[PDB]
């Protein structure tokens, strides 16, 4: 049944991510330097989800966030910089998932979710 149907994979010939722009050792050294001059700030990479067509792009991917800022405030900041409408869905995903704990300091989040290179990576999307 339906055995007469064959499948084909569709190829497409279509601003690289931070990990692609910088080597692992370069990123580690960046984090070391940041740790040295801004010991109360957290280095965060924030990028648009690759497949996201609804939300716009930030022209900046690399951020320093004060330790005390929680995810709620950061979501608000990012939504603000994106100039989103109040009713537009937005998700800030860390290690591929949204944060259950939206009230804790980003330094606390950092200690759990940081990459091996020392950056905390986030991706934003209109789903999850």
């Amino acid at each position: 049944m339906g055995s007469d149907i064959d499948e084909f994979d569709l190829l497409e010939g279509d601003e690289k991510t931070f990990k692609q722009r910088r080597t692992f050792e370069q990123r580690v050294e960046d984090v070391r330097l940041i740790r040295e001059q801004h010991p109360t700030k957290i280095p965060v990479i924030i990028e648009r989800y690759k497949g996201e067509k609804q939300l716009p792009v930030l022209d900046k991917t690399k951020f320093l966030v004060p330790d005390h800022v929680n995810m709620s405030e950061l979501i608000k900041i990012i939504r603000r910089r994106l100039q989103l409408n109040a009713n537009q869905a937005f998700f800030l995903l860390v290690n591929g998932h949204s944060m259950v704990s939206v009230s804790t300091p980003i330094s606390e989040v950092y200690e759990s979710e940081k990459d091996e290179d020392g950056f905390l990576y986030m991706v934003y999307a209109s789903q999850e």
